[PDB]
């Protein structure tokens, strides 16, 4: 199954490969560049590297939680389940150390991905090797075997206690897997799409909350560890609180409380620190916890300032309108009319709709505008019996407008520059010496002046909260220069409306 | 009164229905869609649902305040007023549970409101049912009746104490009414208009302050509850502080203090926590309180950064002007003149007046501009004896300008492109070889070049802080192409001013 | 001196009256509206009201600092200096209470200031009267005189102690002068110009720091007051700390420390609170201090986010340029050239110079642009021997540009659309088959194509970091259509440069 | 070597002199202005002043760390190494005091640098002299010599102890070197280029973290100093904790802990403060620490809100698109197509590319656009065999567009206004009654209508995610009016494509 076990190392066709490479042909050329690279090269955008990084993330979170508790609180932490756990974990981390010499490297100086194993080897030895080589191999068990072979009869003196304490210090080199944890979390969050579509403040504050929990855990383990490597002297907090002979659950609970009282800014344990190890560890935890909590307030502020974005923009613009009205001292009748205007026109959410449609492509503009005006097209007798290209070319030129009742849309006897379609509401056509006529949805008005370039023949007044679509002269002549056969519909309607007067 | 008691379930005509549906005809079609739906369907934007949600909000705030204090601090909390209160409340919550199977559901995937009771039933069973069914029914009294019927003679053993403690745990399922509290507060704040016109930061921080008070209250009740369900062991804070036999007022006061010392970041009660229940509850309250206080700092920051919005924009723009002047190293005479210019021209509040008027409709622009220039129209002899359509079409084209004294507005013998009306201040017309003439409010100048396309015949210098209105050539020719009969007024004035020279 | 003592009540000519009214004639009409109002009406923008508010601010800060310390810590606080101080202060506050019935009221619904004493009386009785009438009159001394006259022989029982404690509670009604303090600080900071030119975040955080100091002071006085009105019971912190018989300096110092430990989030005094007065006062101070400190963090954040405004804008735009270069993966040669371009062109501070000049008036634009190009005008032989109107009309059309060395400004044989003046640097004119010629400051190039509409006759390459001024074709033809006599200078230079080839 | 030791005092040619003066000729004129100034004038932008300020920064950080610990914790701090250290440091600070009378002063009111030694002397005596003259000279050793000479036999009384304590107070005048530290850090960070290219929030928070460490250090020294100058009374924290006779390491560690518990908001030392010196010093440290920590939260917030700038802008704009789609209730098919459109078109980072290219100069625009389209130019047969001036003038006019598959790019029989080049993807040309033809990279389409002004002859539909370059009609006619010889290539291709139909 060397074909099946070789297809996982190359970037398969998905949403991510079709996002990062362009089209499927670039994905195929990338796969051909992978297959010709060498002996089993791992592409970083592949399927094996992704789920391998995910299993290593789960294993690193398990190790960085378990390992300090196993080192500090347990006395002879060399039983068979502990050594089996450390050796299985270090087996996986040596496997990942070896596979990092076969992984393509995404470099932010080239559009391509480095797949030459010599450059991969030199760049991986250049920056992130020594910390991964320290963190992968079991340094403590190597040291125990070396100390066994140098002196076989060494475990009967006061040197042996020093060797056990130095073993418990060397076994904390596995906490250098935080580097691989941070790198694999950043790569995984860049690749995995549900965290990619999230807001960056949310992903950033989840990373911070994870790091705060991890540092509070490690700090509690450190608060117990440094008095544990001193035979619990009479001034450390353990011997003062008489927690030397409790269970490890109570020791870990009170040590985590003593660390957490300095992370979330409370303080202290039972008393003030007394011994110098206590004072300097407490000041270390106070620095780390106050920095992490200041960053937590910073991320909470940056998250809260980006929640109700368009509603906040609407309220900022309407607050500027309020301050404009107060600055020019408008009467409260007009202020009430403007309050009703902004709550009818924008409906609480203000959009830069021109820029939003300008970012989109042409068929998406055509599709959205055909969707947003389907009630108009269904209601109007003209658009329902016309060319859909003509309907779309007309609807891309319209402008949404809202008129309060009583407003004069068109004044009788001025030079007209717009043409109105009615989406919603009714209007009253007032003509001097004639009866007013109501117009409703689907009906349009103000088209004789766009055909004849004369002056307005009849005033038009609103009756309800009218929602109209305006059309300029230039766009109307442009769309009729596209389609001169639909001009005769407006000429028929305008001749009939001149016949009514 | 089935007509009167059926008109409340449908959305009546108000500001909210005329905002959310369009006009009154859409409200009537919505009411006809409600009346044809089925057996007593409740519309969510109606009048019954609104005030029913308001009474349920008052009842839930009362329940979530009272119920934990009644469970934790009182010993045999099964007297008649307590059971009457629980049964009346659970009656109201079962009524609201039943009415949620008849309420229209506003879904953010359709412009319509779902009124089909089958879809209402399936969607309500889909997400928010199990928590409301747990929180509505009295689980504890059902459990007491079931335990009574299984064993009648059960209340004489050590099982009975366990049944009483399990009753006090099951009675905390009424604290799952926080879900209905949060949902009904969000719907009520969306509907009720005085919180709708508020800034979203204010409504958001009021919701947070309510939740902080509620979590501090529940946390104090929890800090007493977990030692109360352990017969007050000798390491809990109650038996250490000898508060086992105090009144419930003092127990609740000190428990609320012990919770609140961790909410507002102070710490602790009398001593450090000792027992493991104390340590883990204290760390729980430290997480909850530090998170709520970090969010409180975040909302206070987001509120404070949006208070004096246009004044902050004015000071940002003037700070950029200050840094421009310092970057180009302007002499302090010009810096003083620019400081006086920005404090005369904008008067401390800077508005994007072009965009503010561009968002408004046409009659509101006409009405605001007729208001802001009524001193000019009353002062000028031309505008007070003219067509109000002409006055409005002229005033929409003017541009407000401010000139410091000594400034040359018009230099003698250049090609003129603007025309100035005087709102406030006096100017000196200087002509080579002739006497200067003062012009005051209502008088205009710079109009011969807009009629003749020649060059400027006389320089004009300011005398005070002049507030003028400028008019371009193109707008002047446009407005006279509208109204060619008002051209003769300017031709008469220009012929008289050429006659003066 | 009724003329001299009547000129202070009306707004004199200053920067503030010439800012808020327009010109000096509006100030004179305002003074005539003041003088005709009635019996000694005080204008709110005057000189008497300003310095009267300032003396009342100093007196209120003195009273709100001194009065709680005098009430709480001193036992029989009825010696002659204390009563003289209270009676002199209440004399001033009754004077200000009376003068508030003669002060003009600035209302944010009218451009005018209300000077009718009936509307002043009704509006002042409407909102801010009852709190000022309580805070001005001595309620405690009136109560002592009334209690003296009801029972002369009352000071020999247990009623007398209750009357003394009720006197010390009634004397805290003078702490309702905080309302007048807040109102007069807001009016004074609006009027006084050195705080008006300050950034609003600075003034706002100074107001907050003042309020935080005042609430910490009052809270320390309250922490001592409530145990002082209980004969110091055995569970209050005073009798626990044995501070009942200390001096008042030590009592005030430790009470202010006990309040301040809850304002700046530290906690506590010597121990936890024990009595219920201690617990509820400590929770009150924890609410007040945590709210004030969250607002202090909010104002510090809003202040810090607006300090290096144009430098922050430059670094935001250059960070976007960096991310553009990294997104398109530009080679590091071009990235170094763009880094040098942004550090030569903008010099670390990026200005929206088009908008900054567009906000200014015409003579200020002319004056700034004549200042910023005086080295060019002094260096060029053309501008130093020309019409200053021509120089200014040319300099308003120029555009500043920066070219790195090696760049081809003009390529030989293209259609030219710009004309370059050299402010700084030297260029090499390269012509096919001819020798290169250096051009230096004052010399201009690229003008034959603007006179002849042909194609470029010679390439031009930069030699140093050239700072040039570009001039478009349209502006060049516009300025020569203004002044056709300066065309012959460019025609002479262009004929000479064609003669050189 | 007076030439070599005189070249360091003048600004040499580097990136900084070529940034701040313009070109190398202005640097040479600045050097000639330096050399003619007087007896050894130091230019502030030179090389000697920079590294002299750097050595003084290192020496001031050393002094402000060491000096308070040497004064407070050591008893008879007058051994030979301490006096040698103070005298060597004060020698360097007197040297810097003298050299400040020879340093050019950058004033923010002139483009030039003041090098007149009279103005340098008067301005340096005007503002920053008295604090530098106090901080430079050893006041304590002068006082000891003066007290020795006034009374030789003075060191045998109770006056001598007062003289030693007054010596330890006068020796804290060396802590006024913080002024020179702050000024030299601000000048050094303005000059040194790696901190100049940093974001200002990073430099500002590094300055704040340095000041917080320094104030925590000085506050710990003060917390020990004020009980040290009182013979350790029985109520200070030293005699309560029995730390009077510990080593100075333990005294400094616990004093720094007692200061730091109030800086990072924890509190307290062993108990509450008792003596009045303890209470007022603790309240001083609480003010200073709470202010510094509120500013630290402010700088962390201002840093975090400016990290992923273009990604945050992309997510803000796409959140506005999401709220647009939810506001108009688009069907989820179109929402999925718009999600794929924004993740193909912008790829997670949204740039204002028009403004970014508009800020750049002309050759940098030409170079970036020739880089970003080299795959197109290499792929197209036209551009690879053409004038590079023509290629660049064409590529400056193109517009990048992205079409999803299935989209109709060009509809058959409309009036065409654009011309499409294919960068990536394939399209299907559909013609009525003919076979579809695939077009791939390098091929262009939609050019017959730009040559003939007719209507579209064939529809074009996308097949993959097409990345195209559009070209308008006006730019196409402009570029062919530049180069009429490349029109015949498009005429040949269009005649061949008409021949295919
Ligand atoms: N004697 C005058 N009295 C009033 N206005 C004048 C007089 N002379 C010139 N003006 C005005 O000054 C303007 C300067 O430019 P115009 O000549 O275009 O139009 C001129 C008139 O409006
Ligand atoms: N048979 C064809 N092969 C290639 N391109 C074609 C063919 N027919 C039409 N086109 C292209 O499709 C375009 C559609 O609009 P035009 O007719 O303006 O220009 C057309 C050509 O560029």
């Amino acid at each position: 199954m060397q074909r099946q076990f070789g297809a996982m190392l190359q970037p398969g066709v998905n949403k991510f490969s079709l996002r990062m490479f362009g089209s499927q042909k670039a994905v195929e050329r990338e796969q051909e560049r992978v297959k010709s690279a060498g002996f089993w090269i791992i592409h970083p955008y592949s399927d094996f590297r992704f789920y391998w990084d995910l299993t290593m993330l789960l294993l690193m979170v398990g190790n960085l939680i378990i390992i300090p508790v196993g080192i500090t609180f347990f006395k002879d932490e060399n039983t068979t389940p502990w050594i089996v756990f450390n050796v299985v974990s270090d087996t996986f981390f040596l496997i990942d150390l070896v596979l990092n010499f076969r992984t393509g490297i995404v470099v932010e100086d080239n559009t391509e991905i480095i797949l030459d194993p010599q450059r991969i080897k030199m760049k991986y030895l250049k920056s992130w090797f020594m910390v991964d080589f320290i963190s992968s191999i079991p340094v403590d068990y190597i040291f125990l075997i070396v100390e066994t072979r140098i002196d076989s009869e060494v475990y009967k003196t006061a040197r042996a206690l020093r060797i056990v304490r130095f073993t418990k210090i060397l076994s904390l080199l596995r906490l250098l897997r935080l580097s691989r944890l941070i790198r694999y979390i950043h790569q995984w969050e860049e690749i995995f799409h549900m965290t990619y579509d999230l807001a960056s403040a949310v992903v950033r504050i989840v990373n911070l909350i994870g790091m705060m929990l991890l540092l509070c855990h490690w700090d509690g383990c450190l608060q117990f560890l440094v008095p544990m490597l001193q035979d619990f002297p009479d001034d450390c907090w353990v011997s003062i609180n008489n927690m030397v002979n409790n269970s490890w659950g109570k020791q870990y609970s009170y040590a985590l409380f003593k660390a957490m009282s300095h992370m979330l800014c409370i303080g202290y344990g039972r008393q003030a620190p007394v011994g110098m190890s206590d004072v300097w560890l407490t000041m270390l935890s106070m620095i780390v916890g106050a920095t992490c909590y200041a960053m937590f307030i910073g991320h909470a502020t940056a998250l809260i300032q980006s929640l109700d974005s368009s509603r906040r923009q609407y309220q900022e613009k309407y607050k500027q309108v309020e301050q404009y009205m107060s600055f020019h001292k408008l009467p409260p009748d007009t202020r009430q009319r403007i309050h009703d205007y902004y709550e009818h026109r924008y409906q609480g959410k203000m959009f830069d709709e021109e820029s939003i449609l300008g970012e989109l492509s042409e068929p998406l503009r055509e599709e959205i505008i055909n969707f947003n005006c389907r009630k108009l097209v269904a209601s109007m007798p003209l658009f329902a019996n016309a060319d859909p290209n003509f309907v779309t070319s007309m609807l891309t030129k319209l402008r949404f407008e809202v008129f309060q009742p009583g407003d004069y849309i068109i004044r009788e006897g001025t030079i007209g520059k717009k043409m109105y379609f009615i989406q919603h509401g009714v209007v009253s056509v007032l003509t001097k010496g004639n009866k007013e006529t109501k117009l409703a949805d689907g009906s349009y008005f103000g088209e004789i002046c766009l055909l004849t370039r004369g002056r307005r023949t009849a005033s038009v007044r609103a009756d309800t909260y009218c929602r109209l679509y305006s059309l300029s002269v230039d766009n109307f002549n442009e769309v009729l220069e596209e389609y001169p056969m639909m001009r005769r519909a407006f000429e028929t309607v305008a001749l009939d409306r001149l016949d009514r007067i």
